[PDB]
């Protein structure tokens, strides 16, 4: 049937309006809870509502988060509103339904043995990098960095930063947990013990989706945090002692104490393999950062005038840049906006 609320609009000013949906199914779950999408009455428009219980002697870091962030590339919090067994509450977080994930689509791919095309590969990362540098200039760390968080729409090829619950605003002295983000997409800092990481580890998870999307599978299949490193010193060699000590020292087991440049498939774009090679840098310093990677030479096919998608439809929302977006080094404002 329909089901009518009052809540706060997200963003915006504490006006708790009415609203009233239909239609919900649950599209996930987790340890939060569980993620509907419903119909909006007006305007019919399909939504997402993340029922995440929360102590009511708190405040929930993601709703905090989600109501100062504003990105195209950012799933945005259209409201929210409670509808909780006793010093507890259910937090629902209502945001826009992206009708698809990168993982579906890349999965869906995988199950066919075909690469995605390097234009949907250059479209997806850049929007990723544009929100990193967005979140990244508030100080603010997704810790989650993974392709079933990296929501996309197919026609307008359009992506958006899906989860926040693992998110903090990363502050000098605080010390947060090591073992955080997907296996698959940590950085070797975490694994190594670190609490003094930087935003950087979101930049070693892009590059990891990076390569999972121009080799079809995960670049690091691990079973474990220790296992996870394997993989890496497999591909990207043993960690030299100053790398170690750029990162959290600590001693480890290993199943052997052993630089493959031949990785990647035939003819992937040696542009892209450059650009993956910044990201997935042992020292955490080395990474480019989310701006300085929107101007690599990898992203320069988008940034050219005559740019389409295969439907025929122009250039997704590329630009729209924001001066708190380039915060750091402004001056690469002319390659993240050219004159076309
Ligand atoms: O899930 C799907 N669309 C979808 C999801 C979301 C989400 C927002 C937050 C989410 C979360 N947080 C923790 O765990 N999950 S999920 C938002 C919009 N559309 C279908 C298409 C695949």
């Amino acid at each position: 049937k329909v089901t009518t609320v009052v809540a706060t609009p997200g963003q915006g000013p504490d006006r708790p309006q009415e609203v009233s949906y239909t239609d919900t199914k649950v599209i996930g779950n987790g340890s939060f809870g569980v993620v509907y999408q419903a119909k909006l009455c007006d305007s019919g428009e399909l939504v997402a509502i993340k029922k995440v219980l929360q102590d009511k002697r708190f405040k929930n870091r993601e709703l905090q988060i989600m109501r100062k962030l504003d990105h195209c590339n950012i799933v945005r919090l259209r409201y929210f509103f409670y509808s909780s067994k006793k010093d507890e509450v259910y937090l629902n977080l209502v945001l826009d339904y992206v009708p698809e994930t990168v993982y579906r689509v890349a999965r869906h791919y995988s199950r066919a043995k075909q690469t995605l095309p390097v234009i949907y590969v250059k479209l997806y990362m850049y929007q990723l990098f544009r929100s990193l540098a967005y979140i990244h200039s508030f100080g603010i760390c997704h810790r989650d960095i993974k392709p079933q968080n990296l929501l996309l729409d197919p026609d307008t090829a359009v992506l958006k930063l899906c989860d926040f619950g693992s998110a903090k605003q990363l502050v000098r002295g605080e010390p947060n947990v090591s073992y955080i983000c997907s296996r698959y997409y940590r950085a070797p800092e975490l694994i190594f013990g670190a609490t003094d990481y930087t935003s950087s580890i979101d930049v070693w998870s892009a590059g990891c989706v990076l390569a999972e999307l121009l080799l079809g599978q995960p670049i690091f299949p691990g079973d474990s945090g220790v296992d996870q490193l394997v993989e890496i010193i497999k591909v990207l060699g043993t960690p030299t002692r100053e790398q170690i000590r750029e990162m959290n020292p600590n001693y480890t087991e290993f199943k052997f104490p052993q630089p493959w440049t031949k990785v990647f498939r035939p003819r992937t774009p040696p542009e892209a393999i450059a650009l993956c090679s910044r990201l997935l840098e042992y020292t955490p310093t080395a990474r480019l950062t989310p701006l300085e990677a929107c101007a690599h030479s990898f992203f320069d096919e988008l940034r050219d005038p005559n740019v389409k998608l295969p439907n025929g439809r122009d250039t997704p929302a590329l630009f729209n840049f924001t001066t708190q977006e380039l915060s750091s080094n402004p001056p690469l404002a002319t390659i993240l906006i050219p004159p076309h």
